[PDB]
Parts: structure tokens; C-alpha cells; sequence
């Protein structure tokens, strides 16, 4: 008879089905789960929150591509993740949120940690099961890689009983499962495909808009071809930056505004007319704009504005099938078009008036100054990470992204928090890939003590904050009051020398030249650093 | 003379005795804070929604009434879940004031939009969602009446973000009356006369002083009691100071001697959960008599049976235990072999533990960092404690004199409170000294929550002791390729981390060191932070 | 080794507990739950629907006591119950409603009636838990009671895996668990009950409201004595007529709108300002009124209208603590005031209204002259059940109840489909005991076939159907249209050969000296029987 625990078939049939980095912090009863994931081939990364841990799997996800993972305790463990596990869900980010619960020998007496949590992530989960047999937890784990990937993507959440952890069974009597496979794309209806190029055929200004459902497809390719054998404007959405490189000449990232009012057509490859695209109506857009939707969410189309074309199915294969009808025709947009002018006048009128504030040298410094240290000096091959207000904003106007998958902002959520997350889990991700994570200090302080990490596990991380006086830029006065700021933090806080009591690279930049020299000092530092950026609370936050 | 969603919301929460509220601000909640400092209300702006509701709850079990949490739609409601759970978990009543998506922007993919109120309900006395906004006054006290009345426990108020900012004429707004504060009910004089006839016949009794004697405010009644029937008295960790801890009835030294021996336990105030080990053996004798008083009826008899259960509150029924006792005048025996075999256990424990505290070693133990702390701390001090043994071995180390001096993880054991409680504790009791015991594991939760200290300019002294993580580590353990899953960084300087963020930083090596750093930190007109590196392979046990 | 499966395990934990009496619709996997119950010694009713099983579990334990048990199937069975779940919530009456579950080893495979019915039922139940060990089932049972009984009374929610139903076990391995003891009693804070004598003494105009709190707490010995003691004009609720005889000479229920509009104080003893009193707020009440209110609930106290002085405890002991106020004092309101005098005035002119119509004999009846039999006729010690609308309403003021807990009507969630299951648990109560069910045609045919029950357990219910033409009075002319009525139904339907076909007797009464001769036959009769009284359609519904 040889026998096995419960936390090592978790770890087993996770490693068998792909998982390859966990993130969590341990417990009861969740610590032989680490232990045993560490003996199975799968890395663990100890955090010190479990919402960046979280973070840190839905990461994985999107840029490995296939599942990352998130060990909680039982308890406030597992709810201490519930805005993290949210988030996936709202960007339709697959990942699995494993963790512990009172035994079922003491259910109803009162155990530690003892609470209804199943309750609290079903309302965003693709999946939510308590374990009920040791015998079967391959089973669990398999549904749960299943509903998390295949359909529209999103968290998954398995609850495992403490007895089942630890209790020990003979290895012939578990019952393993087969790796769940990859998803499947689907090809579009090809009446679909024929109406949608047929309506840009009709269309006198349009505007291709890129979101992340193309990244996610891995259409980085095939968006590119669309794009250039159409000869249209597009427009990237803040994590498509990079699919298409931000310097192509039908970036119309530049006249953003006048493109969404002007356009009669356009065509929504893998991205959802949301908060982020002021839902598609006036006074943003055109009120008689024509849609062509390309989102394999079915539920998706005509969402605030009603689609003309609607093309469901993967965005890659869509894509392919869309080149084909226009390689049949050989079809352009007209190149001398006064749309493709307006918008080019537009961009470059745009970009000079952006021009003006990057040169401009201050100290403290401005965002437009302090963001073109970032552009000039950001690895094309790095990853970024952006999070917090117009730190995060301005940012998705300078930095520009030239690789696919290089940026992780907020998404669809908004969520704050993520930052040191997404930078830990890119750094698990993509081991010896650099990570700039860029952000103010209102969202840095989220988890800011996750910086520990970056050095226990000495991860290539470089952090850049922006201290303008908390949720917004306060100006020292406002700090002199009775009542202190409401949205105010420490402008005097050096988040430097808080990374370096936690054993990391310290600079304190005050200036361009200063802000220059740190940033190429951290990038070869072969570990984690911080670059505190001191920066004016009056900074101007519009070109 | 029109008013709008926020003034209404901070006007309500201002007439009905809220006096604090905790959050980081935002889209679409920035205006509530701001309104509530103009109607009067200290807001203290956090660095994480979880230990801005931390923060309230601690201000409510302090004050008596409610403490109030703001958070942003969507992630913010979502991101303090666990602390929503936890008050539930303790039943301590407090409200959640959190943004949705606009009523206008519903179904349409808004900024945020999400079902947050699902996520709160299962721990909630109270989740709701404003549908009008004249009626603000009535969601308010609404929230507020079912927070305090009954078991107590926390309240989610949900507002659209439109209705925040939307106006109105003040005369056309619906303003609610005070919630009364929570009545009591005396017990059934039949069951409080078979709870002292029960006594009397018991051998080996012993009182066992929970936590819900402190939220009863009967810290006056619970000494009464225990002295007029001479029963060796044992308090839970957040009950340490209702009787101050030096009481010469006190059998916290022989704890698990009074659990698997007494044949009669009074509970009071106090669950058979996990931290009474269930009542059950190995830890009690399978045939322990129990008097319950518990003001909850549904907790009576759980895992073991319940002979003389009284429900009510706590401090009207130990008036009538009280009166009982006055007409026979009955007392336990002083010379009885229960009591001198309790105190023959207990100065012996207690001999053990005071050898353990006069061990100095470098880097320290401990006995020997909490032998310093105990010296130090005033009685009229907050302590905080969070962490495993950190927060364990302090419960007897370290002493309690007044009446809720003492907060830890509570029922839920729950990690990432140290911070808030150190500054919900703090806003509370404005001009007293706050301590916040953490170890190194537990102070990275929240770790940069010490900044609003700094801000505020809080007299909160940090003592983090770092011993390689959750659990001790040696330095060996770090070397391997796969590091520890439970391991942080044994040369992490969080005293640096407190001068970055504007406190006072220190690093105790060594027992004289801290020593001089707490005398210091503790005159210090601000926040402080003392790092003690401790003992990788520290004796945990007496 | 003496086996024991775990459907054995339920019945005798249920029957341990006091449990008595058992409703449901048999089936996978539940009906080895029913064999044992009635095995173990209690006894099981079969409906045909689980909506009026579970409301005749909660009528088992409003009147009975202790605690009623309803048994449903698996999937959709548990589901059908959810209304009749959530009005024991909405009127705080407890009850256990068992029912079955997919096996623990066929979870997440698809299995037979697989779905989540926890979530559907937790917003309701005090008690909402699925067994997961075997040996454990006197635990969940016990634990099941003692919070449907304790604090505020609501209903429990056990669900079970078909698998541990059929397990077995050894007995010596089985945890059983002690009897749950009956709710204890509470008193008021003494300075609360000295404040509400103080506050009464003070007023000028008091009105006494009797609500059904008082029937659960047993205290209508109390109540009486209070009412009597104080002379103070009463008004008793739908569900509190009885407690104290109908025909007291303190009765203000013919004078309802009267005193609840000039009370400048009300007693609120054991009763709701729900949708059921007006809420207490004006036009129904005076702006300025004060409340003196006894509820154990807490969280009631102050809700719509502030409350001067609140007493929360239990009801019996607090009547009891007043009356010992009184006996101090010798207080009593004075007899020759003008209050009593104008409410004496107002309600004797009201009986008169209502005595006018009840004598107005028509063919078909109307709804005056029909009640006016029912209330001749009607056993001083028998149950009386009402549902409908106006059916309902009018047979508050016609139909007078003398005993404490003999009328069940809609309750405080204003249910319908909860007649025949009152009448069939009414009568599982108590053995020998009639049951009069008064229904409307629309509220009869929510549960219709249910008669079939009374049939096959020959239990003495005496159904009296108001065929008006459906939801509200609807004339033949209306039928004749096009576009059929929206709440009408068939005028001509004949329930009583409803009743006929299914194995009772039947009555077709069209006018008062029929509906005289069909009661008293169907009195007379050692079984069940429907009277079926075609109403005229334009009965005038007000005196
Ligand atoms: N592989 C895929 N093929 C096609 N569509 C996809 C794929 N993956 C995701 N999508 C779609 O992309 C959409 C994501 O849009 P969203 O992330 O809101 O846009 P944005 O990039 O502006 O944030 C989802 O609705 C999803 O249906
Ligand atoms: N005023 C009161 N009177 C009686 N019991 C109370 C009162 N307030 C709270 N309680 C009870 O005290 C209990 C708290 O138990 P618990 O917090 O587990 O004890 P501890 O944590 O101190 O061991 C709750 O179940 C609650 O019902
Ligand atoms: N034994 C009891 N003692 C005191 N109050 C009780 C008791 N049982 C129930 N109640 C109270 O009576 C109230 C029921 O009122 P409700 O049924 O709405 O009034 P109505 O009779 O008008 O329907 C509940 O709020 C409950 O708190
Ligand atoms: C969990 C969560 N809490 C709160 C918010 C609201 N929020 C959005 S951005 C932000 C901070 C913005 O400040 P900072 O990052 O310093 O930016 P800057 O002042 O440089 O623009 C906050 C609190 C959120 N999105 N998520
Ligand atoms: C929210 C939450 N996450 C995780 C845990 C599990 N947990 C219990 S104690 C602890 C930290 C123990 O570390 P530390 O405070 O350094 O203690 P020490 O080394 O002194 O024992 C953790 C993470 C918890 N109780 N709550
Ligand atoms: C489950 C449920 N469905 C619907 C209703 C709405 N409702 C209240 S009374 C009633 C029927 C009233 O008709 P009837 O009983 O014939 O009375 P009458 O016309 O004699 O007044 C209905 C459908 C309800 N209360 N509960
Ligand atoms: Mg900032
Ligand atoms: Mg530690
Ligand atoms: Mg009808």
C-alpha cells in the first residue's frame, strides 16, 4: 500500500494540468499545499497579501496563456482575495483561487476559521466547488481548469475541507484525471464575414479599434494584416498597446477623441463598448455610428449601441477569414482619403502639443517630464505595469508599447492593487524578463510591503513611484490644516528607503537628470529596486 | 436650500452617533468623505479598504456604538470582505458605506459595475442598496439599528453613484430619529436560581470570562461575581482586563489544568468554539456540567449539552446571580483542594514562564522581548497583538489591567487587522498611548498603513518582530533554490520602512536595547516603530 | 456490528428532537426517509405538491409548538418550496424542511437533480447546511432545530446526499445528540416596564394592538388579563382573533380605521408596523402618535415610527411584569370616558352596516350572507383556514374566533397556496379536531388536487370555495370577449365535482338555505368534503 495525502494529489493534478506557478500565503490549512506544490514541479511564490497573490495568478494567466494559481487560508484567506478574484472576472481572465475551510468533522461547532465562503465568489466565478471526496479531487481540479479557461474565461474557486488536506488514502484507489486540453477556436459564420466586409466597403470614415480580446487570442499577427491591408485608422485599447506596435502610421492613439466623434463605422475587434469606450454614445461618438463587433461572447453584441455586423468566434480565425474575403477583392481604403488626412493632421497637432510638456524640465517634476525618462528608457522587450489615476493615465499616451503583452494596467475594473501583483507574477512568469512597475503612491500603498518578495525571491522588478500627495496632487498647504486631506497622503514619503529596509535598491529622483541616471542604474541591477519620484502636486495632467 | 446624496448620508450618520469613518476615497465616494467632515466626523483617509474596516470595528467594541468604513465601488467594497466577515465572526456591529455603479448606467458595462451586494450578505445583518434619495435618513438608521440590536454585527449600506451627487430640496428629505441604543433583557428567574444551585454543587468549579462580558459593559458584575463566590475565573484573550490579569483568582497560568479537571464550567460571555477547544476531551472531562449565559439563543447547548442555560444580557443576569447570592450568602470554600490544586498548577506555570523571561540572547527570545513590553506598557494603553505566538505568547506575558485594553484576530483569526486596529484604536481614544504587537508575518498585510499614522500623527508605537516569517526560519532554510513557503526575509529593517514613511524607527538587538527603544517611542508625541530581531529557534513553550 | 444506514439516522434524530409529524412528495433519493420516519414514529402525510407540504409543516409548528418537517426530492422538489420556505421567514414561524441532494460521488458529473439549492434557499432560512459525514447526522438535525426554534423563530433548510442517505454504518459509530431544549423565556428591562405603565397612565386616547407574537408566546391568559385590567379598547390581528374572544367588550375591531386614526398612543404588543398596520404613518394614523411596543426582536423597534418606550423579551413574561405594575397602582383608564364612549359609538354603527348585509339574502350569495352562515356554523373549537382576497378580507370581520390559534390565514407575506396545507397539517395536529378551509376559486386552484389527501387520510376538512369568477370578482359578460380576463376563471366550475371525482363529498350551494344544510351535513361527516358556493360577481365587497 502506498499512500498519499490530499495536498499532493492538488499539487499533482494541478502540475498535470499545466500549472506551473502559485502564489499565496500559507496556513491552516492550506501549508502542506505549498509544501507538496514545490515537490510536484510547481514554483510557489510566498506573498504577504493574499489580493496580490491573487493578482499574481490572473497575470500568469494572461501572459503565459494557459492557468496560474492562488493558495489562500481558510477563512479571511480566502475573502481577503474577493475584489482580486472580481477582477478576473470583469477582464475575463482565467485563474484558480485554491483554498481551505473548516474540517468536515467540525462543521457546525464552531471551527477556526469556521465560514460560508462559497457565498462570496460565486457571484463572479465560472466555478465554485467544495471538495466532498479525497478520492476525486483530480476531478475538482480538472472542472475547475475547464470552466475556467474554456467559454468566456474567468476565476475559478476550489474549496478544499482541512481533514481532506491531510488525510492520507492509497494511491491506486485516487482517481486522476487527463490534462484538461486548450481552448478551441471557433470560426465566424461566413455570411458574418462577407456582410462585415461589405459594410466597410460602404463606410466613408472608419475606425478599426483593437481591445484585448486580440491579445488574448494571440492574433497579434493577424490584427496587423487586417489593419495594414485595410489601410484604416485604428485605435489600440490601453493593454492592446503592443499588438501592433504604438509607432505604426495608423495609430490613431493621438486624435483618440476626434476619432470616436468623427467615425460613421467602427469596427470593435475584441473589445467591449464599456465604461472604457464611453459606451459608444454621444457626445463622445457619432449618434448614427455604424458597429461591427467581433466578440466571441455572444452576450456582448449590440451593447449600448447596436451592431450592424456581428461576428462571434474566435478574433484570430475571424481575422483569418476576413483577409481572405479581402485578398478575393483586393480591397483599400483609399490612402489620399481627407479621413485618413484629418486624422493624420490631427495626431501630429496632438503630439506636438504632448511635445511641448515632455521637454518642459521641472523639480519637482511633472508627469509629462518624468513619463518621457520611462519611454525613452523602457526595454521593448520588458514588461510594464501601470497602475493609479493620471500616473496610469498619462502613461498609456507616453509610454508606448511595442511588443505584444508588455502593459497591465487596471483593466476593465478599475481595481487598485494589482500593481505589485502583476509585477511579481510577470517576474514568476518570465523569469529572467525585467518588469517596470510604474505607480502613484496612492496605489502603491495598497501592498506596498510586497516589495519583500521582489527581494526574497530576488526578482528583476523595478519600481517607479510617483509622490504627488496621495489620490490626487495635494499641494503641501492642504497638509497645514485642521482637517487633513481627504484623498491626502505624506508628500514627503520616501517609498525608496521603505524598499530599502526591505532589503532592495533605493533612488530618490528630483529631476530629469536624476530620474534618468536611476532608472538605467536599476535596470542593471540584477534584483528589485525602487525609484522614488518626488513629483509637483500642480503637475499639469492635460496636454 | 438644496442638499445633495453625500451631505444626506454624512448628516444621517452624524445624528445617529457616528463620530469616526475609515476609507480611501474615490470614484464615486471622494464627495461622502468630505461631506463628513463637514458635518462633523473625523475622517481618517487609509492606504486599504481592509484595514479601514478593521479600523471601524474596533472603534465601535471600543466606543459602545458604530464605527463606519467607506469604500469605492466595486474592488473597494470587494477588497474588505474578509474584515466585513470578521466583525461578524466576533458579532461586532459596524457599517460599510460603499459606491455602486450610476442608476442611469445600469446593464451598461459602467465604471465598476458589479454585484458587490451578494459578496456581503452572507456575514451581513444588513446589505442594501439606496433606491431613493430623499429616503437616505431611513437606509441610515436602518443600517445602524440592525448593526446594534440583536446579535450584533456588520452592516453594508450600498449607494449608486448618481444618487451621491444628486441635489434636492432639503425640506422634501425624509429625516430618521436616533437609534435608540440596544435595550437589555433580564433572565428567567426560575433558570438564574438553578445556576446557583448548580454551583453550590460543584467540586471543582471554574468561571470561564468571554468577550461578550466586555461588550456588555459588565466588567463591574463579572468581579462582583467572581469574588462573591471565590471560583477560580478564567478570561479569554480580549476579556483580559474586565478583571485585572493580577487577580488573585486568576487560573490563566493553569489553563489547560482548570479546562480538563473542573466538573462544572460557568460560561460567560464565552463560546464552546475553537478557542475552548468545543468543550470536548481531551481537553475537558467528558461528563463537565455547563451553565451557559449567552444573550444569543441559538448558542446554547452547542457541542456540549447546556444544563442551566440563561439568555440576556450579561451584565442584568449577573445582577440576578449577584442577588441570588446575597440572600443565602454562599461561597466557595477558600481552604477547598479545587483551589489550592489551582493555585499549586498555577505558581508553578507561572515560575517556568517567569524563567523563560529572564533568558537574554542575542538575537532575542520570546519571553524575553515580551518580558520588556510588559514592564513598559501603561495600564491605560491599547495593545494590539497580531500573529501566531507573537500574538500568543503575549496573552500571557504580557498583562491586562482595564477593560478592553486588548485587541487581537479574534474568533476569525484573522490576519491584517494589527494596523487598523492601531488606528481605529488611536481615533477613538484620542490623547492614550497605543501599542501594536506584530510579528513580521502579520505586520505585511498592511505594512504601509503606518504612514496614516505619520499623517495623522498618531501616538501608535509599531513592535514588529521579524523571525523569518510566518513561523521562525533560520537563515539555512533561505539558501535552498525552493525557498520557504512560509519564510520572509530575516534581515528585513520594517524600523527603516517606518523612517521612510516620517515615524521614529529602532532596532532592538538585545534586551537593554529595547529596553531604552520602547521608553523612548513611548514619549514620542508620534508614531514609532521598533524592529526586534528575533530568535529564529525562540522556545515558544514554557 | 448492529448496522444503521442514514435515512434511519434522520428520522430518529428528528423524532429525538420532538418531531412528530412529517409532509413532502416521496422520490430520489428522500423515500427511505419517509419509510423510517413512519418507522421511528412519525407520522408522514404524502401530498402531491411540495408547496403546501411545507406550509403544512409550519402550520404544525405555529400550532402544535414545536417543530414541523417537510420532506422534498432532490432538484426540483427542494426548489418548489421556496415561497412556502420564505413565508415561515416573513411570518418568523419555525419549521425543517429535509431535502435530497446528488451524491457526494457523482458531484460535478452531471448527476440526476444536481444543482445548487443552498443559495436558493439562504436568504430565508435560519439554517441553511448540507451534510457531509454520516456519522454526523444527529448534529446537522440538532443544530437544524435550534436555530429554527431559538431567537427569532424561521425556517431550516437540511440538505442531504443521496449517497449518505443510503450508507450505512455501524451504530456504536453514530453520534447522536441530546434534545434540544424548548426557547426560554426573557423579561423586559424593568425600567422599560415601569416607563410603558408611566406612558400609558399619560395617555388620553390609547389603543391596545394584539398582534400574532402573542399567540406563539402563549401568552393569551396575559394578554386578556392586561386588556381587562387596563380597560383599554383592543384591536387584534388577522391571526390574533381568538386569543382573546372576538366578542369582547373592549373589541375595537368594528372600529378599526376609527382608532388607529386618533390614537394618540398605541400598545404594539406582539405585532409588526408592516404593509399590515399602515405602517403607523398618517393618512391610517395620527402624525403625532406615540407606540409603546413589546417584540423580542430587537431590530423591530422604532421602524417606521419612532417608539417612546420598547420592551423586547418574551411577550408572556413581560404581560406578566406589567400586570405586577398595575397591581401596585390599582390603575385602570377610566370606563366613562369619552374614548371608550366614541369608540362604542363608531364600532356599533359599523356592526350595523355589516349587520344590514349579512341579513340580504340573494341567489347567487353574496359575500356577506355566505360568511354570515360560515359564522353561525362554525365550531367555537374548531380551525378555521382563509385565503384569498376579498374571500379572505370580509371573513376578518364576518367569520369571529373565540379560541386562541384556530384562524390561519395568508399571514405577513400574503401567500397564496398555503389553504390546503394549513387544513391538512391543521388536521395532522390534531386528530379528532375539524378543519374548516376557506377558500376563494383563485386561491383553490393553487393546490386543488391536494383535496385528494384529506381523501386518502380521511381527515375531517370541510373545503368552502367562493366561485366570484376568478382573481376578483368577474362577470359572465367579461368571458364572452375576444381577449379572455386577465384574472378571470371559469364562473361555472363545479369544485365540489372536483372534490366528487377525488373521493369526498360534495356541495353545490347557490343560496343561504343550502349553504346552511351543505355546512352542517359536512359537520356531520366523518371525513372530508368541499362546498362549492357559486358567488355572485358583483358583490358589494364593503359595508
Ligand atoms: N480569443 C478570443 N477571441 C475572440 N474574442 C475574445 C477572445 N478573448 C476575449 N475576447 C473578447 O474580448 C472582450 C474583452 O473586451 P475588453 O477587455 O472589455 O476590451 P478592452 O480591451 O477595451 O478592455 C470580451 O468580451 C471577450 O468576449
Ligand atoms: N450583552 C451580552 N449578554 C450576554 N451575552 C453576550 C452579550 N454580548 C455578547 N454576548 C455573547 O458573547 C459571545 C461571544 O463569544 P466569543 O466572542 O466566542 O468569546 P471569546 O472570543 O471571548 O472566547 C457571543 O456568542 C454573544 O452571543
Ligand atoms: N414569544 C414571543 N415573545 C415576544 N414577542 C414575540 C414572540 N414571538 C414573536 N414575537 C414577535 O412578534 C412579531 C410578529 O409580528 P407580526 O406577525 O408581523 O404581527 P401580525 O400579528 O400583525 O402579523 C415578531 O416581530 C416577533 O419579534
Ligand atoms: C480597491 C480600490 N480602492 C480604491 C480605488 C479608487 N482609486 C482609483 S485610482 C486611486 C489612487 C490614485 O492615486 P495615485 O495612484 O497616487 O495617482 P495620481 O495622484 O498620481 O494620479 C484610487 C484610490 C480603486 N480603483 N480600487
Ligand atoms: C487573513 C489571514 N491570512 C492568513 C492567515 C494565516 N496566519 C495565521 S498566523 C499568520 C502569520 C504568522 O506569522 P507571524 O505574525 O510572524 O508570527 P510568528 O512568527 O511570531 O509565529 C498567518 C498568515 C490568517 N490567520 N488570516
Ligand atoms: C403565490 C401567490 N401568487 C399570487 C398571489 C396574488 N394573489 C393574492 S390573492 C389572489 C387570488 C384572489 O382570488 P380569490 O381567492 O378567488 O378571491 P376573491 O375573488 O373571492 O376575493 C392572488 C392571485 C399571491 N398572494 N401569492
Ligand atoms: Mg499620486
Ligand atoms: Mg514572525
Ligand atoms: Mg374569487
Amino acid at each position: 500500500v502506498a499512500e498519499i495525502d490530499g495536498q499532493t494529489i492538488i499539487a499533482r493534478a494541478l502540475k498535470q494540468q499545466g500549472v506551473e506557478a502559485m502564489f499565496g500565503v500559507v496556513g491552516i490549512p492550506v501549508t502542506g499545499i505549498a509544501a507538496a506544490a514545490q515537490r510536484e514541479g510547481i514554483k510557489y511564490v510566498g506573498m504577504r497579501h493574499e489580493m496580490p497573490a491573487t493578482y499574481a495568478a490572473q497575470a500568469v494567466s494572461y501572459l503565459g496563456g494557459r492557468l496560474g494559481t492562488a493558495l489562500a487560508v481558510s477563512g479571511p484567506g480566502v475573502l481577503n482575495a474577493v475584489a482580486a478574484f472580481a477582477n478576473a472576472w470583469s477582464n475575463r481572465w482565467p485563474m484558480i483561487l485554491i483554498g481551505g475551510s473548516y474540517e468536515q468533522t467540525g462543521h457546525l461547532m464552531g471551527f477556526f476559521q469556521e465560514a460560508d465562503q462559497l457565498s462570496a465568489l460565486k457571484p463572479y466565478a465560472k466555478y465554485a466547488e467544495r471538495v466532498e471526496r479525497l478520492e476525486r479531487i483530480p476531478i475538482y481540479v480538472a472542472e475547475a481548469v475547464k470552466k475556467a479557461l474554456h467559454g468566456v474565461p474567468g476565476p475559478a474557486y476550489l474549496e478544499l475541507p482541512g481533514d481532506i488536506i491531510t488525510a492520507k488514502i492509497d494511491e491506486s484507489k485516487v482517481e486522476w484525471a487527463p490534462r484538461v486540453p486548450d481552448p478551441k477556436r471557433t470560426l465566424s459564420d461566413p455570411a458574418d464575414v462577407e456582410a462585415a466586409i461589405a459594410a466597410l466597403k460602404t463606410a466613408q470614415q472608419p475606425l478599426i479599434i483593437v481591445g484585448k480580446g486580440v491579445a488574448a487570442s494571440r492574433a497579434e499577427v493577424e490584427i496587423r494584416a487586417f489593419v495594414e491591408k485595410t489601410g484604416i485608422p485604428y485605435l489600440a485599447m490601453p493593454m492592446a498597446k503592443g499588438l501592433i506596435p504604438d509607432d505604426h502610421d495608423q495609430s490613431a492613439a493621438a486624435a483618440r477623441s476626434f476619432v470616436l466623434q468623427n467615425a460613421d463605422l467602427i469596427f470593435l475587434v475584441g473589445a467591449r463598448l464599456n465604461w472604457m469606450l464611453h459606451f459608444g454614445l454621444p457626445p463622445r461618438f457619432r449618434p448614427d455610428v455604424r458597429v461591427v463587433q467581433l466578440d466571441f461572447n455572444p452576450e456582448e453584441i449590440g451593447i449600448n449601441v447596436p451592431t450592424e455586423v456581428g461576428m462571434i468566434g474566435d478574433a484570430k480565425a475571424t481575422l483569418s477569414q476576413l483577409l481572405d474575403v479581402l485578398d478575393r477583392d483586393g480591397w483599400r481604403f483609399p490612402d489620399d482619403s481627407e479621413w485618413v488626412t484629418a486624422v493624420s493632421a490631427e495626431a501630429r497637432q496632438n503630439a506636438e502639443a504632448v511635445q511641448a510638456m515632455m521637454q518642459e524640465d521641472t523639480q519637482p517634476l511633472g508627469y509629462y517630464r518624468a513619463l518621457r525618462s520611462i519611454d525613452e528608457r523602457l526595454p521593448k522587450d520588458a514588461i510594464f505595469v501601470a497602475e493609479g489615476a493620471s500616473t496610469m493615465d498619462i502613461s498609456r499616451t507616453v509610454i508606448n508599447q511595442y511588443l505584444p503583452r508588455t502593459r497591465l494596467d487596471a483593466g476593465s475594473f478599475g481595481s487598485m492593487g494589482l500593481g505589485h501583483g502583476f509585477a511579481i507574477g510577470a517576474a514568476t512568469q518570465f523569469p529572467g524578463k525585467r518588469v517596470i512597475c510604474l505607480q502613484g503612491d496612492g496605489a502603491f500603498g495598497f501592498a506596498g510591503t510586497e516589495c519583500e518578495v521582489a527581494v526574497r525571491y530576488n526578482l528583476p522588478i523595478t519600481w517607479i513611484v510617483f509622490n504627488n500627495g496621495g489620490i490626487g496632487g495635494h499641494r503641501a498647504e492642504l497638509f497645514e490644516r485642521d482637517q487633513k486631506p481627504v484623498g491626502g497622503m505624506s508628500l514627503g514619503a520616501r517609498y525608496d528607503i521603505l524598499m530599502q529596509g526591505l532589503g532592495g535598491a533605493a533612488f530618490n529622483a528630483t529631476n530629469s537628470d536624476e530620474l534618468d541616471a536611476a532608472i538605467e542604474a536599476a535596470l542593471k541591477i540584477d534584483g528589485p529596486s525602487l525609484i522614488n519620484v518626488p513629483l509637483d502636486p500642480d503637475a499639469k495632467r492635460k496636454p
